[PDB]
C-alpha cells in the first residue's frame, strides 16, 4: 500500500509499504530515499508518536494515510 | 464553549473559550495546553488566517468548530 | 553570544556564536551539539528562511535571538 509522509514544511513523500511493516522498517525506507538516518527521525500519526518495535497496523495506518516526519535530537 | 484545534502533527486539542475571546487569547490558551509559543502559531478557520486583534465571533466560530495550526512561513 | 535554536516539537538548544558567524558555521555547530547534518537542516528566523553565504549580522540575529530548526 501507498502512504504519505509529510514534513512540517509541506514536502510530501510517498512510500510503498505493507501493514505488517514495522516502524523501524519504514524509517529505513525513508533513509534510503531521503538520506535521513533513523535516529534523526520521529514519525507521528494523528498526534501519536510511533514506536520502533510496532507495526503500521498497530496504529491503523492504511492506504493513503498521512504520517508526519519531524526531526529527532540525541538529547531529544 | 469548546472548540477544537488541529496541531501541526495532527493532534487534536480541546480549548475552553468564549466568543468574545480574541485570537491572541486563544494563542495563549494553546500555549498553556500544548506549550506551543504564540510566535509559532498561525491559525486557520475555513481557509482564512485569523488576525490577532479580532474575536472568534467575528469569524463565525461556533461551539465545536475546528481550527488548524499551520506553519507560519514567508519567503523572505 | 548565546542564541536559542528551537524545534517546532518542543526542544531548545543553546548555542554560543558571534555575529560574524556564517549560517553554515551555525549549522556545523548544530551538527555537533546534535548529529543533524547541515543539508538536512532548515533554519528560520522570525519567518525568514536562512540561506548559505550570510552571517547572523546580515539577518540581524542578536544575542538571545530564537531561531527555529525544522527538517
Amino acid at each position: 500500500m501507498q502512504i504519505f509522509v509529510k514534513t512540517l514544511t509541506g514536502r510530501t513523500i510517498t512510500l510503498e509499504v505493507e501493514p505488517s511493516d514495522t516502524i523501524e522498517n519504514v524509517k529505513a525506507k525513508i533513509q534510503d530515499k531521503e538520506g535521513i538516518p533513523p535516529d534523526q527521525q520521529r514519525l507521528i500519526f494523528a498526534g501519536c508518536q510511533l514506536e520502533d518495535g510496532r507495526t503500521l497496523s498497530d496504529y491503523n495506518i492504511q492506504r493513503e494515510s498521512t504520517l508526519h516526519l519531524v526531526l529527532r535530537l540525541r538529547g531529544g
